[PDB]
C-alpha cells in the first residue's frame, strides 16, 4: 500500500519503549519475502536511533521518549528490499510530528529587574516591565503562556501593596496613593511568573523599585 | 580615618588585576601595627575572594572583572586588628556599585512568533506584538534599550513591505493595502531588534502572519 498518514506523538511519553507507531507493509510482499528499514534524521543519521522498523514485521517503533524542544519534526523514509536485495518501493516518506507538553518551566530573562518612578505620579502610571520566557509552546497550548503576579512587597509602608502587575505583559504600575522618597526610596517586589496561563508551575524572581523625587 | 564612601566600578573591565580600589585606614595606626581584612558577600561569603585587602598597606582590591547582570551591588565590612589581637575600630560598611557595560545582546523572546489578520482592515492596525529583552539596564544608559525594525519580507507580493514595527514597543502593525488570502495567506516578516536604541548589536527573528477571510 505504502503511504503513511504524517504521524502525531506527544513528547515525554511514559514508557514502555520500544512503541509501536505504524506498521510498514508493501503490496509485493506475496510475491516474495521483504525486509523493512528506515533512514533519515532520528533513524540513521543524529540523534541516531530515536526510531527503528522490525525488518520482517514492519513495525516502526519509538525506542525514547521525545521531547518537542530539541526536535519538533522528524522526515524519516521508509524501504522496502526483497532478500535478493532489490528495492521494490520508492521510499517513502514518513513524518512524526511532536506535540507539547508541559515539560518546562518558566525563566526569568534576569534574577532582578530594576525600575524608578516619580512619587508624584498618578496611580495607574507604568514603571516597569519584567519578564519570563518559557521553551513549551504558547502558539497552540498554554504550556508556553506565562501569567504573573505579584507575591510580596517590602517594606510594606505605607500599606501591602503600593504596586500592581498586568497578569499577561508582566507591566508593573502603581495602583495606590502617598510613595515618598525621604519617607521609603526603595521596594522590593517578589514577583513570579506562572506557566499554563497561571495553572502550571511557578518561577520567583525579584523587582527593586526605586522612589525619585 | 574610618570611613569609605561608595565606590563605583564599571563591569568586565580589562585587566590587569588586581587592581586597587581604595586604602583602608585606621588613625590608631600610630600607636600600634595594624591588620586589615573584609568580610560580607564577595568577600569570605560567596562568591568568595572576588575582593581582598592587602593585609599590612590597607588596600582594598578588586581580584576579577565584575558582571553587573550577576551582581550589581556589594555590601562588604572592614576591619582593623593589633598585632596583639584586639578589635581597634567598628567594622567599616563598604558599598561597591557596579556600572553597566553593553555585554548582552538582546534576545527575542521566541524564535517564531506568530499572529493573524483580516485581509480587510484599515491601514494603521495592528496585527502583532513581538518581544525582545536585554538584560543590561535601560534606566541609567542605553545598553538596555531595544530598538525594533523589519530587515525583510517574504514574499514581496503585492509589494515589499506590507507591514511596519514600531520602534520601541515591538506592535507590529499593517500599513498597506492589498491583503488578501487568496493570492497571498501567509508572509514571513524577518524582524530585528536593537540595543543601544538602534546602534548597538542585532538579534534577529521571524514573525509569522497569517491573513484571514
Ligand atoms: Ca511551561
Ligand atoms: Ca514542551
Ligand atoms: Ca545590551
Ligand atoms: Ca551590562
Ligand atoms: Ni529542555
Ligand atoms: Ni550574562
Amino acid at each position: 500500500d505504502w503511504v503513511v498518514a504524517p504521524i502525531s506523538v506527544p513528547e515525554n511519553g511514559k514508557g514502555p519503549f520500544p512503541q509501536r507507531l505504524v506498521q510498514l507493509k508493501s503490496n509485493k510482499d506475496r510475491d516474495t519475502k521483504i525486509f523493512y528499514s528506515i533512514t533519515g534524521p532520528g533513524a540513521d543519521s543524529p540523534p541516531e536511533g530515536v526510531f527503528a522498523v522490525e525488518k520482517e514485521t514492519g513495525w516502526l517503533l519509538l525506542n525514547k521518549p521525545l521531547d518537542r524542544e530539541e526536535i519538533a519534526k522528524y522526515e524519516l523514509f521508509g524501504h522496502a528490499v526483497s532478500e535478493n536485495g532489490a528495492s521494490v518501493e520508492d521510499p517513502m516518506n514518513i513524518s512524526i510530528i511532536v506535540t507539547d507538553q508541559n515539560d518546562h518551566k518558566p525563566k526569568f530573562t534576569q534574577d532582578t529587574f530594576r525600575g524608578s518612578v516619580l512619587e508624584g505620579v498618578l496611580p495607574g502610571t507604568s514603571v516597569m516591565q519584567v519578564t519570563a520566557t518559557d521553551e513549551d509552546d504558547a502558539i497552540y497550548t498554554y504550556n508556553g503562556v506565562v501569567a504573573y503576579s505579584i507575591h510580596s512587597q517590602e517594606p510594606k509602608d505605607p500599606h501591602d501593596l503600593m504596586f500592581t502587575i498586568h497578569r499577561s505583559t508582566g507591566t508593573i504600575s502603581v495602583i495606590s496613593s502617598g510613595l515618598d522618597r525621604e519617607k521609603v526610596p526603595e521596594y522590593t517586589l517578589t514577583i513570579q511568573a506562572t506557566d499554563m496561563d497561571g495553572d502550571g508551575s511557578t518561577t520567583t524572581a525579584v523587582a527593586v523599585v526605586e522612589i525619585l523625587d
